[PDB]
């Protein structure tokens, strides 16, 4: 398996990041040196997630200390809902910069396919708890995104949880300078995403796959919801390989041709969630996850429903 997959912009992408929601500011710096010792070359961050200064206090120091150089390095961060706006999106992304203590990002997403009221609150609502949208477009906010790699800011250009005809508005925009590299969307055994993807990858997208783990710790998890990890079949699907059920549900979105970016903060996860380039899961094995679909989402989010933009209500 190798480790990097071509984008549409010329350059490489490590197959396999480090997430850094939910990682707390103060085990994140801690857990991206670990990250980086292990072999790590990809970190996926955002502004929203805040603790981007912190993540960025370990990739300083591992450059500093001379363990990578800053071209082998993959850095990706996005856009917040509320710099949807021409006259924000510069300075949301050399905040960004400053705080990851870069003066390039290897690549920058829109976070989400919705504009918001710009503001202080990363979520401003009405007083019935809807979210305040702009009236900015997925359009604009892309020509935005264009300036950035014309700037010298971004290597790269991409999106985040955009819906089949969001990607498409986006490839058919009138004077469209720089194809999104990448779509970074939810995807996992239970929402296995095949029309989504196939569309993306037959447009030259690469698809990354977040929550790869079913992001057991995101903050609204019920008791109820199914758990990737503990599922007895995918743990038979690792005893069977001879290794752990984290390990195989990374190694199957890699097998797909994704990109995958699993979080820890706990140093031997880190490592562990490393080591599988090393297994292949079969054929067979591929088509039994895929055979778990459920289309259970992670990540959607009521308060933001009525938005127009909002992606989950068209099928894919
Ligand atoms: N673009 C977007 O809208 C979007 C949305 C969601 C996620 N993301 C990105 O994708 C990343 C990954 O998704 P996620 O954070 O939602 O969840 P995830 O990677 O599916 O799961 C993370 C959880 O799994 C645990 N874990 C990690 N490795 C493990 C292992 N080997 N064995 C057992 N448990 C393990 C972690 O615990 P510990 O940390 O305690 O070890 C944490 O609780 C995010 O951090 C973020 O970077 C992007
Ligand atoms: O969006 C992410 O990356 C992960 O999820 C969150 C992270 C943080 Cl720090 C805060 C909130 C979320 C979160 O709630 N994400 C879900 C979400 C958000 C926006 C929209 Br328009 C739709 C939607 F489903």
């Amino acid at each position: 398996m190798a480790s990097r997959i071509l984008l549409n912009n010329g350059a490489k992408m490590p197959i396999l990041g480090l997430g850094t929601w939910k990682s707390p500011p103060g085990q994140v710096t801690e857990a991206v040196k670990v990250a980086i010792d292990v072999g790590y070359r990809h970190i996926d961050c955002a502004h929203v997630y805040q603790n981007e200064n912190e993540v960025g206090v370990a990739i300083q120091e591992k450059l500093r200390e001379q363990v990578v150089k800053r071209e082998e390095l993959f850095i990706v961060s996005k856009l917040w809902c509320t710099y949807h706006e021409k006259g924000l999106v510069k300075g949301a992304c050399q905040k960004t910069l400053s705080d990851l203590k870069l003066d390039y990002l290897d690549l920058y997403l829109i976070h989400w396919p919705v504009g918001f009221k710009p503001g202080k609150e990363f979520f401003p609502l009405d007083e019935s708890g809807n979210v305040v949208p702009s009236d900015t477009n997925i359009l604009d906010t892309w020509a935005a995104m264009e300036e950035l790699v014309d700037e010298g800011l971004v290597k790269a250009i991409g999106i985040s949880n955009f819906n089949h005809l969001q990607v498409e508005m986006i490839l058919n925009k009138p004077g469209l300078k720089y194809k999104p590299a990448v779509n970074q969307i939810e995807c996992h055994p239970y929402l296995t995403q095949e029309k989504l993807i196939q569309y993306c990858q037959s447009k030259g997208i690469v698809v990354t796959a977040y929550s790869p783990l079913g992001s057991p710790d995101r903050p609204w998890a019920k008791p109820e919801d199914p758990s990737l990890l503990e599922d007895p079949r995918i743990k038979a699907i690792a005893a069977k390989h001879n290794k752990t059920t984290a390990q195989v549900l990374i190694r199957f979105p890699m097998q797909r041709n994704l990109v995958v970016i699993p979080k820890s903060v706990t140093p031997e996860r880190i490592a562990e969630n490393f080591k599988v380039f090393d297994f292949e899961l079969s054929s067979q094995d591929m088509t039994t996850l895929l055979s778990y679909n459920r289309n259970w989402r992670v990540c959607a989010l009521l308060s933001c429903t009525s938005h127009k933009d909002y992606p989950f209500h068209e099928e894919f």
